[PDB]
């Protein structure tokens, strides 16, 4: 099935190219499937890269368009005033523009399909859109199209939405190629995919991505699987894993770390229009925010993330409150019965359910799973399922039971509706998990739970030390652990900010010296030291060479085990923009002996200064290549939520960086 176009090596320097001659006349039927690859490093802010367009006087409005954006948006027009049609898609996020210092070759497939009324729009092997509609336009039935144009559109005579790029080739088919055979279409990827919509998750979404690399030359990843959009509170997240054993090249098929069974898995496609974007899945018991690391002493993985129940709700929940009763030294997991106003129970000794107000335990015990166990035996609660149907988000009761969990909403006993950290293990490296047990509180009965900064844990090379950095107000809140996990401690370290989301990622500098970067709310990435392996921390300084925005973003950092230009060095991964949460950059750091002074010599950009990129983890392969799995989008605008397949993982090498 051939083109009855098919054209190459197109240079657009801001002069429009006429191909009308070549097209218009092979342009039959009412579906079309346009195949462009193209390069666009240096993109106009907004650009047409194609267009089909009646040139003529009165009619500047019936065109078809492929548009992009500086922002790495891609889209179509089609509009016909005679129909008083004017249809635009479009999504945010959809494009790459350099990688390793060379443009990239994206790989565009646009279906307009007449027989299903539906538009369809692939770059790199992602679908970025799919509109069906009442009334199809075809887009070669706009009238009185006369014109074919690449790197603009001809309205009126004039050259509008002008283009800087190139197209390497360019091809038109009359008819709408199948999903199957849109897959056989070779790509130029830099990136692949690890988590990924229509995998083993079945999430439409990912947020929060980890990397570790483990003893065994295994490369481990977690992720919030984010089913209800990319929310992040309220939601259904489940925290999903994957590894790969060959240095990045491929990754397993992801398995669950945590999950809850209250709401199904469902793959969603989550409104992005104004009205309906904020709409969040609002009854169902969550994970957020993971954090890796391996135990040399054990050789167990472990894996923290943070825990929210269904009654959760963004203040007046529950600050002010642990969940946790403390009687004698001893911390008792509190729970409120079906009926009462106040928490009456406690989950005592062996998951006995005790009465607060009789001392009396009760026929009720919580197993290791969070349970609800009566005389023995499994309470269940019925499943929710959510959708659209309605014009509006509905979640209701599917048919299923599963068992009763005391962070259900439909649960005989509820856990106070607060944050809690949860902790779970391996000891397969990844290839399946613990039922997780609840971190104690920290920061006394009254407090509420702190944050778990996500990313990765430290694992001291000198000792059996376990490092996990979490945030409060006021302070980082560092967790230690000496026993493989088995039991932990904190360490306080104040810094001059209240209420700030202080993602705080460490390195070891060198045997008990490590350095702690964090999110701050200044605009700068702010840094603490120890020099004793986590018991005290320095006051808080700042990096300068690199921008963040006033609400900031996770930092990722590694210690390179390679010396560079003869020093020891440290790498950090972050956006480096004050306007939004684009520009990303790896920076290199060399330590300076005298005091420990870090040196940012090497930026690498990731991608355009004007491309998405916000949370990142970084690790050093085992062959030394630095792996990076990163969120390529802007994930604080208002404009970018609810993307799939934005999270992607890049290879580079050290001298790419330099
Ligand atoms: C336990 O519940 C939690 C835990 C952490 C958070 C913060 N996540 C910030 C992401 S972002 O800066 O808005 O992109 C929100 C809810």
């Amino acid at each position: 099935i051939s083109p009855i176009f098919q054209g190459g090596s197109y240079q657009l320097n801001n002069k429009s190219i006429d191909i009308s001659s070549l097209l218009l006349d092979k342009l039959s039927g009412e579906s079309q499937t346009v195949v462009m690859k193209f390069k666009a490093d240096k993109p106009n802010s907004l650009q047409a890269l194609f267009g089909l367009s009646n040139s003529k006087a009165g009619f500047k409005n019936n065109y078809f368009s492929i548009f992009m954006r500086d922002s790495g948006e891609i889209g179509v027009e089609i509009r016909d005033a005679q129909k008083g049609i004017n249809y635009l898609f479009s999504r945010p996020a959809s494009l790459w523009g350099k990688h390793k210092g060379q443009a990239v070759e994206n790989t565009l497939v646009f279906v307009s399909d007449s027989k299903d009324k539906t538009y369809t729009m692939y770059v790199n092997g992602i679908e970025v859109f799919s509109e069906t509609v009442d009334t199809f336009l075809p887009i070669s039935n706009i009238n009185g199209i006369d014109k074919a144009t690449l790197g603009a559109v001809n309205r009126e005579g004039k050259e509008h939405y002008l283009a800087k790029g190139s197209i390497d080739e360019i091809s038109l088919f009359n008819k709408a190629i199948s999903d199957q055979e849109v897959s056989t279409i070779p790509l130029s990827n830099p990136f692949q995919l690890i988590f990924q919509s229509g995998d083993s998750t079945q999430a439409n979404y990912f947020r929060i991505p980890t990397l570790y690399t483990l003893s065994s030359g295994r490369v481990l990843s977690s992720i919030d699987a984010r089913y209800g959009g990319t929310h992040d509170s309220k939601s259904k997240i489940n925290i999903a894993t994957s590894y790969s054993d060959d240095n990045g090249k491929t990754w397993s098929e992801p398995i669950f770390a945590m999950k809850f069974n209250d709401y199904e898995e469902q793959l969603v496609y989550w409104p992005r229009d104004n009205k309906l974007k904020n709409s969040q899945i609002s009854g169902s018991a969550s994970f957020i925010d993971s954090s890796i690391v391996e135990d040399k002493k054990s050789g167990k993985t472990i894996l923290l993330a943070d825990v929210m129940p269904a009654g959760i709700g963004n203040n007046n929940a529950n600050k002010a409150d642990s969940g946790f009763k403390e009687i004698n030294g001893h911390y008792y997991l509190k729970l409120k019965k079906n009926g009462d106003n106040d928490f009456r129970y406690t989950v005592r000794e062996n998951g006995v359910v005790y009465n607060e107000t009789t001392n009396k335990p009760t026929n009720y015990t919580i197993n290791d799973k969070y349970e609800v166990l009566e005389g023995g035996k499994s309470l269940t609660v019925e499943q929710y399922s959510v959708d659209f149907d309605s014009g509006s988000l509905r979640e209701r009761h599917n048919g299923k039971q599963v068992p009763m969990n005391v962070f259900y909403k439909d649960s005989l006993f509820k856990v106070t509706p607060t944050n809690y950290i949860a902790m779970t293990t391996s000891q397969n490296r990844g290839e399946s998990w613990e039922q997780f047990k609840l971190l104690p509180p920290f920061l006394g009965e009254k407090h509420n739970g702190t944050y778990l900064c996500p990313g990765q844990g430290l694992a001291l090379k000198s000792s059996n030390r376990l490092i996990f950095a979490t945030y409060t107000s006021g302070e980082l809140t560092y967790l230690i652990s000496d026993d493989s996990g088995q039991t932990w401690k904190k360490s306080s370290a104040s810094i001059p900010f209240k209420n700030a989301t202080a993602e705080a990622q460490m390195v070891e500098l060198r045997d008990g010296v490590i350095r702690t970067f964090f999110r701050t709310t200044t605009g700068k990435i702010a840094y603490m030291t120890s020099r004793d392996s986590g018991e005290t921390w320095s006051k808080v300084s700042y990096i300068d060479g690199i921008q963040q925005t006033s609400y900031g973003t996770q930092v990722s950092a590694i210690k390179y085990s390679q010396l560079i230009d003869g020093k020891e060095a440290v790498i950090l991964s972050t956006p480096n923009s004050r306007s939004g949460r684009k520009g990303g950059q790896l920076v290199v750091g060399l330590v300076n002996k005298e005091d420990d002074s870090i040196d940012w010599k090497y930026h690498y950009d990731i991608d355009l200064p004007s491309y998405g990129y916000a949370y990142s983890a970084i690790t050093e392969l085992p062959n030394h290549h630095i792996g990076v799995l990163f969120e390529k989008y802007d994930s604080w605008s208002r404009n970018e939520l609810h993307l799939s397949n934005v999270v992607q993982y890049i290879d580079l090498e050290i001298n790419d960086l330099t």
